[PDB]
């Protein structure tokens, strides 16, 4: 599985999404997660978030490990989403920012 990390909140560019061959993504208010029993680590959203925000599990940065179980968990809550579609309107000032799951809506 591939996993959505914290550069994502409050930029959500959803370009990930036009690539997945699957559709695994699925859409919150200011992040998306990509469901890990339906993705099939093909690698090819990692290149396309403009964040850098998706990583492999297993290089997953030490300090986001949470987002590991946080993707799983919200795939199960949040609906599918299959069309790209505008980065939330400040998404640019607030890419690169650290700390912004204390930001994240369910
Ligand atoms: S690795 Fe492939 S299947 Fe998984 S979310 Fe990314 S584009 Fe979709
Ligand atoms: S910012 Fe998020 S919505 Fe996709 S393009 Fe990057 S993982």
């Amino acid at each position: 599985a591939f996993v959505v990390t914290d550069n994502c909140i409050k930029c959500k560019y959803t370009d990930c999404v036009e690539v997945c061959p699957v559709d695994c993504f699925y859409e919150g208010p200011n992040f998306l997660v990509i469901h890990p029993d339906e993705c099939i680590d093909c690698a090819l959203c990692e290149p396309e978030c403009p964040a850098q925000a998706i990583f492999s599990e297993d290089e997953v940065p030490e300090d986001m490990q949470e987002f590991i179980q946080l993707n799983a968990e919200l795939a199960e809550v949040w609906p599918n989403i299959t069309e790209k579609k505008d980065p939330l309107p400040d998404a640019e000032d607030w890419d690169g920012v650290k700390g912004k799951l204390q930001h994240l809506e369910r």
